[PDB]
């Protein structure tokens, strides 16, 4: 599923992220416009061998099981299948223990990159929230 970008701030909302870790909205909707274009099916592989999945590009080196890369670890306790789903509950259950690792949202590098220290209330403007 390809969200619209107030549909994902909504969605977000309700499952508990705004403000989550202390970062506000606007934050994870760029954070999922960089990582994945607001697509649940998005897949990309590592270098290392892992891959990242979903809206969240969460990946399977620490998070989620995928078969396919030794070593690894599942710390969401799920498939990440799980995390391609037009439902984003598990995506977001598991954002959150990856904001809470240690390095907030760091974690994700989109967000980094493109986010970070930018007008981030922007990814919200217009939405009825
Ligand atoms: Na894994």
């Amino acid at each position: 599923k390809v969200f619209g970008r107030c549909e994902l701030a909504a969605a977000m909302k309700r499952h508990g992220l705004d403000n989550y870790r202390g970062y506000s909205l606007g934050n994870w909707v760029c954070a999922a416009k960089f990582e994945s274009n607001f697509n649940t099916q998005a897949t990309n592989r590592n270098t290392d061998g892992s891959t990242d999945y979903g809206i969240l590009q969460i990946n399977s080196r620490w998070w989620c099981n995928d078969g396919r890369t030794p070593g690894s670890r599942n710390l969401c306790n799920i498939p990440c299948s799980a995390l391609l789903s037009s439902d984003i509950t598990a995506s977001v259950n598991c954002a959150k223990k990856i904001v809470s690792d240690g390095n907030g949202m760091n974690a994700w590098v989109a967000w980094r990159n493109r986010c970070k220290g930018t007008d981030v209330q922007a990814w919200i403007r217009g939405c009825r929230l």
